[PDB]
């Protein structure tokens, strides 16, 4: 009964040997009460998780090529209640080659909600085409608002020859960034530019009259609040809603004009914030209004092909990263919904890593996550939507060997009153969450563990002189926060 455009249907799938290939679960075949989500559309559906393992019939089937004979690492990534977890016993077999393990339990109280188990035995692939089952063979039940079940959800597999894993790590090692600044700078400022935001004085929302709004920007009013606050650095919403872009890409426009913008506003952004040495970064992402620039991200035609769409990242992150050299800390601060959307497409990370760093070889490399463990070796930051809860802490053996998160650093990013501001009538709508002693103790335990915070306060997106362009009790708060942490101690 599941449903899958034939952009999403099971194929065979190319393994890469000197890479980690990942294949969502519904590129399997799913047999008995093995279900998912329908994805009708040629457009990526968040919730991908195959469900119904309750018996040994609950089977489902990929089709792998291999190049060469050779053995493979498996990784599984999966969720549930600890309930089911801890009596559930998983079987992956190809051929004669089989592996029998327990699942393991998420012993943390913290995100990634999802966990990645790298299992103990190998599993041995023949070359070409290879049929790799998984399937449950103890199985558990729930025990005693507890409505909602939490049943065994099987999001993807991952595959990788142990060769290459270490050859991988070996250069995710060597570009690692070197975070200090951000941990001595302890807090930055994020700020949505967002296309639906209405201005303050009315009007269009961001996303009908970008280049205007663009063209209209105060740098320097916008740069003396940042500097009022105390933020070390800025992380920037580019293409927040749709495509639009605050400057010149060649790339962008070479896929359709009317995205980006003769001013060069991050240019002057980091100049403006630069004179206070307050560094940028940039959010981008990748999917939203996507299918008004470049398509589906598979492309048109009868079978799904994603090179188009990865080389149009790439090039980008290429371009951006070039543009502005060492002036830009990262082009890739924040890339929203690696873990729900990108992930799902089995990308490149490593290139677009490498195209991150291509004009800055420090900047760090902040993939949102979502409630996903690490993505690849070649991230830097922990990275996912805190909203406006107080921030998580996530425990330290989470980033050791082995670990869900390790080769991550911890960070936080979530906002004080909201994401897109919501001015309505000259009046701000979204008052902020806690208290101005809520918010210090925040900061204080955030620099006391020396995790760089980056707190969101919404800005109307026509930054002129004539009105707030933040809350000004979220200004006010924040002050208190800089006199706390930041201020002359004693
Ligand atoms: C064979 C596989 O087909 C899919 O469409 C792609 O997304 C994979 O990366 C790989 O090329
Ligand atoms: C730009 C925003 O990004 C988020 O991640 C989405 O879930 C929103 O609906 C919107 O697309
Ligand atoms: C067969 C598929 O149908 C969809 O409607 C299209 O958008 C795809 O690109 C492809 O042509
Ligand atoms: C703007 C540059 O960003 C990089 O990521 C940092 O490592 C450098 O210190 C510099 O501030
Ligand atoms: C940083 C946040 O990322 C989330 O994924 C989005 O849904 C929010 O709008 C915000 O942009
Ligand atoms: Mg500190």
């Amino acid at each position: 009964k599941n449903v899958t455009h034939p952009y999403w249907a099971p194929k065979t799938w190319k393994l890469r040997a000197d890479d980690i290939t990942t294949i969502m679960g519904f590129r399997a075949k799913l047999k008995g009460n093995l279900n998912h989500l329908d994805r009708p559309t040629p457009t990526v559906v968040n919730n991908a998780f195959i469900r119904g393992f309750l018996t040994k019939e609950d089977v489902m089937t990929w089709e792998v090529e291999a190049p060469y004979e050779a053995e493979y690492n498996i990784a599984l990534l999966y969720t549930g209640s600890n309930d089911i977890l801890s009596e559930s016993t998983f079987e992956v077999t190809s051929g004669t080659s089989k592996i029998i393990e327990k699942a393991n339990v998420k012993n943390w109280d913290t995100r990634p909600i999802v966990q990645r188990h790298y299992l103990k035995q190998n599993l041995l692939l023949k070359k070409g085409i290879n049929k790799i089952s998984f399937r449950l063979v103890t199985f558990g039940k729930e025990k005693t608002a507890n409505i909602k079940p939490n049943p065994f959800a099987f999001w993807s597999i991952e595959l990788v020859r142990p060769e290459a894993l270490v050859a991988i790590k070996e250069r995710a090692k060597e570009i690692k960034a070197d975070l200090q600044w951000m941990v001595d700078g302890k807090y930055g400022l994020f700020v949505h530019f967002s296309s639906s935001s209405v201005p303050f004085e009315g009007g269009l929302k961001l996303g009908d009259q970008y280049q205007k709004l663009v063209k209209d920007f105060d740098v320097d009013v916008f740069v003396e609040k940042v500097l009022e606050i105390g933020a070390s650095w800025v992380t920037f919403t580019c293409a927040h809603g749709t495509q639009h872009w605050p400057g010149p890409s060649k790339t962008i426009d070479s896929i359709k004009s009317g995205f980006t913008c003769e001013r060069d506003l991050i240019r002057e952004l980091i100049d403006g914030l630069g004179k206070h040495n307050i560094r940028l970064m940039l959010y981008y992402n990748p999917n939203s209004g996507m299918e008004d620039l470049y398509g589906n991200t598979y492309g048109n035609g009868d079978q799904p092909d994603p090179s188009g769409y990865f080389n149009f990242l790439e090039a980008h992150f290429r371009e951006v990263s070039l543009r502005y050299g060492k002036d830009l800390a990262s082009t890739a601060g924040y890339i929203d919904d690696g873990g729900w959307k990108v992930y799902q497409l089995d990308p490149p990370w490593e290139k677009f890593v490498k195209a991150i760093k291509a004009g800055n070889p420090n900047a760090p490399v902040g993939f949102s996550q979502n409630l996903f463990p690490n993505l690849t070796p070649f991230s830097d930051l922990v990275v996912s939507d805190g909203s406006g809860r107080v921030p998580e802490i996530q425990p330290a053996f989470l980033f050791e060997k082995g670990g869900q998160l390790e080769g991550q650093y911890p960070a936080s990013w979530f906002y004080m009153d909201g994401w897109s501001s919501r001015v309505k009538n000259g009046k701000f709508t979204q008052k902020p969450k806690f208290s101005a002693e809520k918010y210090i103790e925040i900061f204080k335990k955030a620099d006391q563990v020396n995790m760089p915070i980056t707190i969101n306060l919404a800005m109307t997106p026509d930054v002129t002189k004539g009105h707030p362009i933040f809350n000004p009790e979220s200004i006010e708060i924040m002050k208190k926060v800089r006199k706390a942490v930041k201020g002359y101690l004693e």
